[PDB]
């Protein structure tokens, strides 16, 4: 049977064609997963569809209904037989999901307006005039609320407490809230995402200091899924070929804009 | 029963305490890997036993006997319940054993002298005044012998028929041959080693260029072990209390002495 994948409008992960509205079923996308999608397909021999997760969320439980939302519960309620995103391998997940080895290293940054007076998560802690916040519902704002170290602990009683909400809902909104704050507001995102975003016009963000953890993206199935192994065995030999850095290179550098 | 975890000498992760000579058991050691597998023990709660691998390797198989030696020998036949080193996650491993999620995220680098003429792959691979080499059975060498990049195909050409053998059985006989090659040698190895030797005296190396690839170590246990799945959420609940960077910081710099 076709295999459904559940993924993200995420750029440069998944992203609309220009004229999608002319194209059909997985041609209306392109983007780094768009190109993972089809070799892992390719390497373990399965047709797919692509779909975009209904609620647009990563995946989180919600404490009290126990309800998983986002990719993850498309998977674990069985609405999506992989999910092929930008998504992060963190133990809470991989207690009702199974995770390849990871396809992408990465780790939490700062993103500030250039010229902003900000150099790390300590320089952040230690002053209040210039606000920040992370994406809603995923992993990082999760490492900030588990984190029992000093200067993150600092900053999510302060983030958790601040009104109005320093938290979005879309990585986009995340960068526009950036870029039009005069530097009063700094992004806290996955480094991936902060690095595609500084070599984009018009070019006036930037990472700052070095990553706050170390962490990976891999590709999720439903526990006990018969695709887990071959996804798994798909993923090391890809990346042990250099297609994982060349697509990297591709949607990151090639199309830098900056 | 106690678990018994194969292991290697290998700075800083696995090395003999300086009185190890007035000590038993798991006493006699220390390190990074020494550390997180007491951490390990602790939270899946088991005794274990830390043993040195017999023939000093990490693993490779032979392609005449098909016999797997070092410490994935170990395991494939049963001489030992759990794999603690930086041991690489790479294809050929995975299919006759388990690997954890990575705790060590690294990649192939380039150490030299200081002050030799090369500041890439690249410029090794352009002359032939500088030899070059890689430890080996393990993933830094088949990652050169099945290489299909121009660069790490030339310069696998000539480490394949180099005379003498620019290959080693020991970083630490890489290490000592960089150094006492007047910058006529360069050592091909795996970037979190490179780092450490950086900030050893005589601190006369130094790591020069990006990463050549993307990889990590993980815990390796026997496919059909019991303890697989434990152990590989323990080490994803450990990289998020933040105690895998604790350990880096420990072993790499604070014990610095350049
Ligand atoms: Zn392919
Ligand atoms: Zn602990
Ligand atoms: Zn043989």
């Amino acid at each position: 049977k076709t295999v459904v994948v559940t993924t993200i409008l995420e750029s440069p992960y998944v992203m609309m064609k220009k004229n999608h509205e002319m194209l059909e079923g997985n041609e209306r996308y392109e983007g780094y997963c768009v190109d993972l999608a089809a070799e892992i397909a390719k390497h373990c021999g399965f047709k797919y569809k692509l779909t975009i997760v209904g609620d647009g969320k990563y995946g989180a439980r919600d404490a009290d209904t126990k309800i998983w939302n986002g990719m993850v519960g498309e998977l674990v309620y069985g609405k999506a037989d992989i999910a092929i995103a930008p998504l992060t391998i963190t133990l809470v997940r991989e207690e009702v999901i199974d995770f390849s080895k990871p396809f992408m290293s990465l780790g939490i940054s700062i993103m500030i307006k250039k010229g902003t007076p900000i150099e790390s998560a300590e320089d952040l802690s230690k002053q209040t005039e210039i606000a920040y916040g992370t994406l809603d519902s995923g992993s990082t704002k999760e490492f900030f609320r588990r984190s029992k170290i000093a200067v993150f602990d600092k900053m999510w009683t302060y983030m958790r407490s601040a009104e109005p909400s320093v938290f979005v809902r879309t990585t986009a909104e995340g960068v526009a809230r950036v870029r039009k704050s005069k530097g009063k507001y700094a992004y806290l995102l996955e480094s991936t995402m902060n690095e595609y975003i500084e070599q984009r016009k018009p070019c006036d963000t930037m990472k700052v200091g070095g990553n706050l953890d170390s962490k990976g993206y891999g590709i999720a199935t439903p526990k006990g899924s018969s695709l887990g192994n071959a996804v798994n065995l798909a993923v090391l030999k890809l990346n042990e070929q250099g297609l994982l850095d060349k697509l990297k290179n591709k949607w990151w550098y090639d199309k830098g804009e900056c």
